[PDB]
């Protein structure tokens, strides 16, 4: 079970909903899970300070949260407000839609190169940046991914949360990659399967991830399609 | 091993909140199982399969298992649901002296063997009132002792703590009688010493640790 892994601590991903009351269910699942990080999707569903309470309340800290790219690129400044109004988290990149998708290994740098502007902003405000793949950062130029390409070329203020079933799946192998990635690793992410409870070769990913100074091992459950 | 499953019982629905959005919250949160409360069998059987979620027990009121028992079988057996929980005693059904609690005891333990002949389990809901003592024992313990073992506790450990009654403690007295552990979410993080009732829970044969929702 992933869950009960003790090579990195845990944190769960959390979809933030606008009723402060159903979001409390959720922040009670976590304490008896014994789970006490969060990272947070739509933050912006709920008030920050009814949020703030909560996670007091329970002990639970967002330690990142997506922020979807055409809000690092209309308002960053509005970004910092937002996300330091719950605290420290990491910004975090969750996803690239079709239209978003750089074309070539210049694009790729570029968008890197565009990234690694918005970390040092982050950076002054005393917020980190991490970069959250999928399968279409996986694509090879020359033998480089897209994924190395764009992380390069940010530089080490932009961490990966590095979802290593999509690195496995396109033929890489996820701890090798980790390698490459030492001293530039925010997290782990993967898709739990496991039933709620009270509390891919993982036995060398995950001492890999802690060697390259991954901090969170991050667990999704998933809607049912 | 050490671990209990979580589910959530169900809440009615207030303002716009719509019953997918309930079972969708409890998909994100990884919950496979739900208790549920008091809509057709047709409709929920098809929200639960299409959330693949299992009824691992359904809250019955006194009422309808002193006034047509055949028919709640009926029911329960209809949506899958195994364990019929009864869930509360209004203040006018709450016995008054041990003898009474005894023979409530009793009463309960005919519908749980008749429960049992039908396939169906059975269970019992504590809040604060059954934990009234006489001579040193309390209700709730007269009422299983006196049901006998096809009777188990859902036990709400809140309210045996707030009584003054150590949950893990009485979770000992309950060892093989103890269908489910029972918590509101409202809870801050730490009164209830959890590093005690857990395992004790499980010792004691728990097959879930149910989440309500205040
Ligand atoms: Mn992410
Ligand atoms: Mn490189
Ligand atoms: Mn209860």
């Amino acid at each position: 079970k992933l869950d009960d892994s003790k090579t990195l601590p845990i944190a769960a991903q959390m979809y933030t909903l606008r009723n402060a009351g159903t979001l409390e269910e959720q922040l009670a699942i976590l304490n008896r899970a014994g789970v006490s990080a969060v990272e947070t999707v739509d933050m912006q569903k709920v008030s920050a300070s009814e949020l703030n309470a909560l996670l007091e309340k329970h002990k639970i800290k967002v330690i990142s949260s997506h922020v979807p790219i055409d809000k690092l690129r209309g308002n960053l400044d509005e970004v910092i407000t937002e996300q330091k109004a719950v605290g420290n988290p990491v910004v975090t990149v969750p996803f690239l839609k079709p239209e978003d998708r750089p074309k070539d290994a210049a694009g790729w740098t570029a968008f890197g190169k565009e990234l690694g502007g918005y970390a040092d902003k982050l950076s002054a405000a005393g917020l980190s940046m991490a970069y959250h793949n999928h399968d279409f950062e996986m694509v090879k130029f020359d033998g480089k991914t897209a994924l190395e390409l764009l992380l390069d070329a940010a530089g080490p203020k932009l961490q990966s949360e590095l979802d290593v079933a999509w690195v496995a799946r396109s033929g890489n192998d996820p701890a090798e990659f980790l390698g490459t990635l030492n001293g530039r690793v925010f997290a782990i992410h993967a898709k739990d399967d496991a039933p709620a409870g009270t509390a891919l070769d993982w036995k060398t990913i995950l001492p890999a991830a802690k060697h390259a100074g991954a901090q969170w091992f991050i667990l999704e459950h998933d809607l049912p399609l």
